[PDB]
């Protein structure tokens, strides 16, 4: 089962979709997530691309790859905020950006932040010329999909 | 309008098409790539998941993202192979990797071939649980689309 951290956001160009499950085992191992054994669950954020993506040319539900995709979470009562940086994988089900994650606050209500930005300049390129181009150009500061009330009580697998 | 490089490929779980046309403006303007005045063409590879994709978890006719597509050219008789990096980009039909280039050689008769690896250890992963995950992998040597005969015989516009 997929359970979902909260209500689907539109944000400009994309449709952003949060769930976590059970921790899954990556390979290669992305950058500085725990194991499956380590982690209390996989989060992953399906970002597809809603009517506004088609400035930018993308198709209505395309997966949008090459975005960077970083979680903040804080724990309702606590000052302390967890940083987790999401990476491109596949699943099953399809490309997602998506993390193991261990709760440091442990058990509670948290606020959930994924902040989005477009692909760097260096990874990715518009044709924009008026024949084959398109008319919209990436978002400059990263666009945020927020969720204010996700209870994370333990694993519900 | 596109023009045809040659028959669609399908290589490995890969489908693969090559078209090219007039040299387009960029942005930002990828790698070393010539400028839409400085370029003969725009050449695009087309790549999308076959049946066989779904083994790594694409869905069947998707974009596949992350790879490192680069093109050889090489005019027939000559001993000259013009090596193209090209780079991940929209144009108003959607994502693809692509690049303009310049016939170094003149007009006249071109191998073409795209080599395709699959994504940097570091750029992307599959879930390999036995739940969530994809029971394929991505391939260790390149994968090949060529065409052996393309003819480039100038600006068709
Ligand atoms: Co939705
Ligand atoms: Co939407
Ligand atoms: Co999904
Ligand atoms: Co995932
Ligand atoms: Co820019
Ligand atoms: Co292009
Ligand atoms: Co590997």
């Amino acid at each position: 089962d997929e359970f979902p951290i909260g209500e689907d956001r539109d944000v400009g160009p994309l449709h952003v979709g949060g769930v976590y499950f059970q921790p899954v085992e990556m390979h290669p191992a992305p950058g500085a997530q725990p194991s499956k054994e380590e982690a209390d669950c996989h989060i992953e954020a399906d970002i597809h691309a809603n009517e506004a993506g088609k400035d930018l040319g993308y198709g209505v539900g395309d997966f949008v790859p090459y975005l960077r995709v970083v979680a903040f979470l804080q724990k309702h009562g606590s000052e302390k905020v967890q940083k987790v940086m999401f990476a491109p994988m596949n699943a099953g089900d399809g490309p997602h950006y998506g993390a193991n994650v261990k709760f440091e606050e442990g058990l509670g209500t948290y606020k959930v932040r994924f902040e989005i930005a477009a692909p760097s300049h260096d990874e990715y390129s518009l044709h924009i010329d008026e024949q084959t181009g398109v008319s919209g150009r990436f978002w400059s500061e990263p666009l945020v999909a927020e969720w204010d009330d996700f209870e994370w009580k333990g694993p519900q697998w």
